[PDB]
């Protein structure tokens, strides 16, 4: 498509009790409801867990404070009173025609102590080992929700860098969705007995050594709940 890039604050420093806004800009122009904004939180140990989609519409269990928005020519995340369990890197999600794209996410920090207001399930196996030229299958059980009802993402991310869509199956039918950048790289399927999502990854390389999650998407909302990641090696 087009090379664009998406781009949020490296870092914001609050203090619990405080209204804080994360934007997200788009390097094409303005932010629109076509580019249907997600946003997902990531604690440590790499948990993933998205908070807005759609613009504006609220994931399940997503606490009150957050709220998604366009604001000017950006997306906006509002947290209408931080807490000090919200210090966490918080990643932005464009739809761009044919992909998603992540910004590099912002890094928030909740400065001193404060107070504040206080199932589906996806398991992937921890890692996965592989040789150069191999071929390697991911798996990603989900229970809690009604498996066909729901899309699921791939997203490879890199440690230390940023993360990539990868591509999108919708278990009712079995229509794909992929990035161009995987497009022939991987392959998604469905085992709906099981209630499994699977990936191929075809002929591997050193650069597929990262961890890759699976992650469910109700359509116009946001990629709510997410695997745990299993993270990929290649021997070398
Ligand atoms: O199916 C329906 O009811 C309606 C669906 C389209 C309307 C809402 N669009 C999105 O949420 C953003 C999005 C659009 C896609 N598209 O429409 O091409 C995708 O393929 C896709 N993905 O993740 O792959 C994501």
């Amino acid at each position: 498509g087009s090379q664009a890039v998406v781009t949020q604050e490296s870092a914001l420093t609050t203090s619990p009790g405080e209204t804080v806004t994360l934007t997200c800009r788009s390097s094409t122009g303005a932010v629109t409801t076509s580019n249907y904004a997600n946003w997902v939180q990531e604690k440590p140990d790499h948990l993933f867990t998205g908070l807005i989609g759609g613009t504006n519409n609220r994931a399940p269990g997503v606490p009150a404070r957050f709220s998604g928005s366009l604001i000017g020519d950006k997306a906006a995340l509002t947290i209408t009173g931080a807490q000090t369990e919200d210090e966490a890197i918080y990643f932005c999600a464009l739809w761009y025609s044919n992909r998603w794209v992540f910004g590099g996410g912002t890094k928030l920090t909740v400065l001193g102590g404060g107070g504040g207001s206080g199932q589906v399930q996806l398991q992937q196996p921890g890692a996965e080992l592989v040789k150069p030229g191999a071929s390697v299958k991911l798996s990603c059980k989900a229970s809690g929700y009604t498996f066909t009802s729901y899309w699921m993402h791939w997203v490879k991310q890199r440690p230390g860098r940023g993360l990539e869509w990868i591509g999108r199956i919708d278990p009712n039918s079995g229509g794909t969705k992929y990035n161009e950048k995987f497009k022939s790289k991987a392959t998604l399927t469905v085992d709906k007995p099981s209630s499994t999502a699977y990936m191929q990854l075809s002929s591997l390389t050193s650069e597929d050594s990262a961890v890759y999650y699976c992650a469910r998407y109700r359509v116009y909302y946001a990629m709510d709940y997410w695997g745990q990641g299993t993270s990929v090696t290649v021997s070398s």
